[PDB]
C-alpha cells in the first residue's frame, strides 16, 4: 500500500537522524534533528506529510514516537499510528561515509546522502530509482 | 512548462522568513520559516528539495540569499540550472496560515499545515499534490 510508510531514528557522530521510508518504493526521506524528542519528530512528520499522501505510519516504542505532540501531529494530519527500515539505516549511513568528506556538517551530508539514495540509477537503466518509483506508484494509485 | 521548473522566493510574516518553493507545472509548493534570510539557510532548503523532487532548474530573483555562492555550489552539486505565480502563492498560504492557526502556537508549526492543506485539500478535481505526482510520473513513462 503506497500510503505506508515507516519512520526511526539511528545514530551517528553521536547526532540523531529522523529517517522516514515509504515502504512500497524504498524512498527516504532523513534530517538530523537537535534532540530524540516528540517535538522534532512531530514536525517532521508534519512537513512529511504535506508533501506525501500520508496514511499510516510504523514506528518503535520509542518515546519521540509515543510522545502527545506526534499523537496530535497523526491526529491533525489523519495518520494511523501502528507500532511494532533497518536495512534502509544501513545503506544510508553507507552512503553517508561515501559523502561525508565532502561536507563541514553532518546534517548537510545527509541531505546529500539523501539525494544520492533517491536519484541514484538501479539496475543499469533509468526510471528505477527509488525517486522514480515512488513517483510512479502515487501516481497509479490515484 | 518543463517538469523540472521551480520557483523560489522568501517572504515574511510576524518577523519571520519563510522560505517558498512552487512547482511552476502543477502549483504544488514547500515552504518553511527559515532561521535568518541567508545563503547557508537556502542552500540547505534547495539541497532537501532537489533530494525529494527531480529538480532541473530553479527562478529566482537577486536576493543576496539566492546569489550566494553557497546556493550556487548546491545547485553544482545537484546538477541544477539558476535563473535570476509565487507572488499569489504567497498570498495564497498567508491566508491558510490563519486559517490552521487554532492547532499552532508556533509559526512554524502553522507554515506546515498550511503546505498540507494547499497541496492535499484545495482542489480548485485534482489537489496540487496529485498533480505533481501525474505530471512527473507522465514524463517519466515517456
Ligand atoms: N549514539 C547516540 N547518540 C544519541 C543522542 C541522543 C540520544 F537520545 C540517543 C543517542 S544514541
Amino acid at each position: 500500500s503506497p500510503g505506508i510508510w515507516q519512520l526511526d531514528c539511528t545514530h551517528l557522530e553521536g547526532k540523531v537522524i529522523l529517517v522516514a521510508v515509504h515502504v512500497a518504493s524504498g524512498y527516504i526521506e532523513a534530517e538530523v534533528i537537535p534532540a530524540e524528542t516528540g517535538q522534532e519528530t512531530a514536525y517532521f512528520l508534519l512537513k512529511l506529510a504535506g508533501r506525501w499522501p500520508v496514511k499510516t505510519v510504523h514506528t518503535d516504542n520509542g518515546s519521540n514516537f509515543t510522545s502527545t505532540t506526534v499523537k496530535a501531529a497523526c491526529w491533525w494530519a489523519g495518520i494511523k499510528q501502528e507500532f511494532g527500515i533497518e536495512s534502509m539505516n544501513k545503506e544510508l549511513k553507507k552512503i553517508i561515509g561515501q559523502v561525508r568528506d565532502q561536507a563541514e556538517h553532518l546534517k548537510t551530508a545527509v541531505q546529500m546522502a539523501v539525494f544520492i539514495h533517491n536519484h541514484k540509477r538501479k539496475g543499469g537503466i533509468g526510471g528505477y530509482s527509488a525517486g522514480e518509483r515512488i513517483v510512479d506508484i502515487i501516481a497509479t494509485d490515484i
